[PDB]
Order: C-alpha cells, then sequence, then structure tokens
RNA sequence: CACGCACAGGGCAAACCAUUCGAAAGAGUGGGACGCAAAGCCUCCGGCCUAAACGGCAUUGCACUCCGCCGUAGGUAGCGGGGUUACCGAUGG
C-alpha cells in the first residue's frame, strides 16, 4: 500500500469502449489534479481495468480514497495503489 | 458439349523486390516467372487465413511483452467441389 503516481482500478464495464473510459475517467479523476495519462488495454487480462497517472502522489492518494466502491457504469469499482510506477514516472 | 502436351496464334502470371490500400488477412499497380487447359469469371459447399466492427460467452485480471472461445464479418476461385463462359481441334470408347 506504498502510495504512488498512478492508481490501479478494477470492476470496470469492460461493456465501455476504450476511448470511452479514457474520456470519462479523465472526466471524474481530474477534479483531483492534472492527469499525464490514463492507459487501458481492451486484451483478455487488461480489460476490465485502468491506470490513471496523476501529477503527483499527493493527488492519487486524494483520489483513491474518495472515489473507492463508487459507482461507475453501474459498476462500483475498486481502487489502488498501483505496485509498480509507470515508466513516464521515472522520467 | 467432353478430352489433351494436337506445336497453331496467344493469355496468365508463384517466390521475390518496389510501391499504394486494409486493423489484418489480403488486394491493386510495376518489374519478375514457379507453374497454369481456363491459375478467366462467380463465393453456393467444404477447407484454410485474418479478427477491426457487430452479437453471445469467458475473464476480477497489477499493465506500459503476448491477449481467449463461439457467431459473424472479410479473404482465398492459384486449396478444393460447384456453376458459367471460352481458343486450338492430334482425341470421344
Ligand atoms: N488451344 C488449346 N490447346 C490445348 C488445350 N489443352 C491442351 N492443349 C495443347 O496441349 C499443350 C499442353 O497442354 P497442358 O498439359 O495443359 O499444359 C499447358 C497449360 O498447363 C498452360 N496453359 C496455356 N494456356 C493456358 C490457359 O488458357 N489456361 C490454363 N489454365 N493453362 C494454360 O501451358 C501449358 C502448355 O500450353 P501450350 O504451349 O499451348 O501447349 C498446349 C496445347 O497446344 C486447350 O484447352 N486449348
Amino acid at each position: 500500500t506504498r502510495p504512488n503516481h498512478t492508481i490501479y482500478i478494477n470492476n470496470l464495464n469492460e461493456k465501455i469502449k476504450k476511448d470511452e473510459l479514457k474520456k470519462s475517467l479523465h472526466a471524474i479523476f481530474s477534479r483531483f489534479g492534472q492527469i499525464l495519462d490514463i492507459l487501458v488495454s481492451r486484451s483478455l487480462k487488461m480489460r476490465g481495468q485502468a491506470f490513471v497517472i496523476f501529477k503527483e502522489v499527493s493527488s492519487a492518494t486524494n483520489a483513491l480514497r474518495s472515489m473507492q466502491g463508487f459507482p461507475f457504469y453501474d459498476k462500483p469499482m475498486r481502487i489502488q495503489y498501483a505496485k509498480t510506477d509507470s515508466d513516464i514516472i521515472a522520467k
């Protein structure tokens, strides 16, 4: 549970189109601070989950806690501290 | 109608290379020429190739490597059956 710049989210409505998620997560996580990116693959394993990269931890954290169990596309998303740091975060 | 190395006069073009289109398969154009008696034309049937989109299922996945099954949809007529039309006329029991 080491706080991170990026957040893991799952139980995502696998029915909503990639582009749509992208636009609609920014939609509610931008409220918590600038985002450098939101990554999402539609592949068998990476589906149902998105990765949101905030500018700084401070926002991820602020983010996380507030929207846990949050009904998104009639499907309540679990949230967590990304296990690793996205690539650009090195940079 | 069918048949075939009947030498008549022709057609086409595998791999490859260049380039355009497509998610892709693959397709078109250009050089190439493996090999075609229809390797002309047509996707109705079987096979195989691709999964972008569409519908169903499966999946709770910790990624920035790969991304599943069915339907379907496309492609292949140079994978095959089939249909259709065809040049030559050594050959038709
Ligand atoms: N006019 C005519 N003659 C026929 C036919 N069938 C056989 N022949 C004669 O037989 C020769 C060899 O035929 P092949 O074994 O089928 O071997 C053939 C064939 O496989 C190929 N070919 C030529 N033209 C065509 C064509 O229009 N379509 C296809 N699929 N293959 C062809 O080239 C080979 C040699 O061809 P050729 O030099 O012409 O020499 C030919 C030709 O003189 C026919 O339907 N029409």
